[PDB]
DNA sequence: CGAACCTGGTCTTGACTCCATTGCCGGATTTGTATTAGACTGGCAGGGTTGCCCCGAAGCGGGCG
């Protein structure tokens, strides 16, 4: 399990991400999901600080390092010959 | 026509001074590896549609008897 872990924490994403900064974003999305269904609705980040005992604007940090990205290589547009790639400027 | 002066770039020197360039050191943070002893031992997209090409039974006609 240590060795599946690891690599998981390794090969999993795209943009390669340290392992401490994976271990921390799965456990703020673990104790995002346990607020969730306790408090039936989204915490808010100053709380989410309080319970992981660091800082808003980490929590915000740590969110914006979480963003996986998205593929150029679907249709935006009703009709598939339009791909996501040609409305960029 | 001769002397004194004003002001043109022209250029040196002495002093100031100011900010980049390393450089060391101490600490903070950040990333990478090793370790956790009850027992645990073979999974899941997925099919459906359409069209075309390649091999097998089968008449079957010609060689065979």
């Amino acid at each position: 399990r240590q060795a599946i872990t690891r690599a998981m924490a390794d090969q999993a994403r795209t943009i390669r991400i340290p392992v401490h900064m994976v271990e921390v974003i799965n456990k703020l999305g673990r104790i995002q999901r346990e607020l969730l269904q306790d408090l039936g609705r989204e915490p808010t980040p100053e709380e989410l600080a309080k319970e992981m005992d660091i800082t808003p604007e980490k929590v915000l940090e740590i969110q914006q390092y979480a963003r996986e990205p998205i593929s150029l290589d679907q249709t935006i547009g009703d009709e598939g010959d339009s791909q996501l790639g040609d409305f960029i400027e």
